[PDB]
């Protein structure tokens, strides 16, 4: 009794296709989940591996939602707080943003991705906490798919950070998990503060999870995260008509010849909705986009907005908003 949906594949499957097609990329992949029950609906990939489990990524700015949810849950930041976000460097690294924002409250933070602003975050917590909250949501630790050449991913030893590592990690340089690693992790924004294991079996109960932050943190980063498809945030092409989405857009360098390229390029999309009370998550990743664009929101938004608003029909979800398209 598999989870997967067969008319959620074939959307997955095609809108990644031709997104690949459209922005002349050399790969993608595509997760949609269950959002309450980590039932896994869908998994596409480009001919080739199957990349969603066997490919480890840097999340990039897909990580920064975490860093803020652990900060608001421990009490480190709050709502009101506006942080100064001038770039700075430490030795030969820079910390900085695509803009220089003077300051930020958290819901800028996540609506702008300030790499500044999340790295302050981070910094209020010690290197080894840190070192387990990306343990505990799953970072090195085996998905145990079944499917061959699958690896833990990529999470280096506390003892062995220097000053800035703690810092570049936060917006998601140096980790690596697989593209439902990370999906994964988005079921502890959804499942209200409940990380959950992902099946591929269809599941009668949601299963036991763990929790990893208070209901009432998970239900504030939502909201945080409906800034980002709105007028304001990086990833308006990723917006659903008839509802609210909570998202977040990545863009990495990638690391080619012991070097980060200045023009080469991982896009990634993260969503869920209906926002307030989310059904699906849907995870879109884009390799070497070289037509069209090459950020998260512009390359990998418009197969997330196709496959969310797909996804939700098939469900027989209803709009929680006026239709307007």
């Amino acid at each position: 009794a598999l989870s997967l949906d067969q008319r959620i594949q074939t959307l997955a499957y095609e809108e990644l296709n031709k997104a690949v097609e459209y922005h002349q990329a050399k790969a993608g992949t595509v997760v949609v989940l269950d959002a309450r029950t980590g039932e896994i609906l869908a998994l596409a990939n480009t001919p080739g591996r199957n990349r969603a489990v066997t490919d480890m990524i840097e999340p990039g700015s897909a990580i920064k939602p975490f860093v803020i949810a652990k900060a608001l849950d421990a009490g480190k930041t709050d709502l009101n707080e506006r942080l100064n976000t001038q770039p700075y460097k430490i030795g030969p690294s820079p910390v900085r943003d695509t803009h220089v924002y003077p300051s930020l409250d958290v819901r800028g933070i996540m609506q702008k991705s300030s790499n500044v602003g999340t790295s302050k975050l981070s910094a209020r917590f010690g290197a080894e906490e840190m070192y387990d909250f990306y343990h505990e949501l799953g970072i090195g630790v085996r998905m145990h798919s079944g499917f061959p050449g699958e690896t833990a991913g990529l999470l280096r030893n506390w003892r062995r950070w220097r000053p800035i590592e703690q810092a570049t990690m936060s917006f998601g340089y140096g980790l690596q998990l697989s593209l439902l690693q990370l999906a994964r992790a988005y079921t502890a924004l959804t499942h209200d503060g409940v990380l959950l294991p992902l099946s591929f079996e269809k599941q009668a109960v949601a299963p036991q999870g763990k929790r990893i932050f208070k209901e009432s943190t998970a239900r504030e980063v939502r909201n945080l995260m409906v800034s980002v498809t709105e007028p304001g945030g990086t990833g308006t092409a990723g917006a659903v008509d008839g509802f609210d989405v909570g998202a977040k857009t990545g863009t990495a360098r990638k690391f080619v010849n012991g070097r980060y390229a200045d023009n080469k390029h991982v896009a990634t999309f993260i969503g869920f909705a209906p926002a307030k009370n989310p059904r699906v998550i849907v995870a879109v990743t884009i390799d070497e986009p070289t037509a069209h664009g090459y950020y998260g929101g512009v390359v990998a938004g418009p197969p997330f907005k196709k496959i969310m608003g797909g996804s939700l029909n098939i469900l027989g979800i209803s709009p929680t908003k006026p239709l307007t398209a």
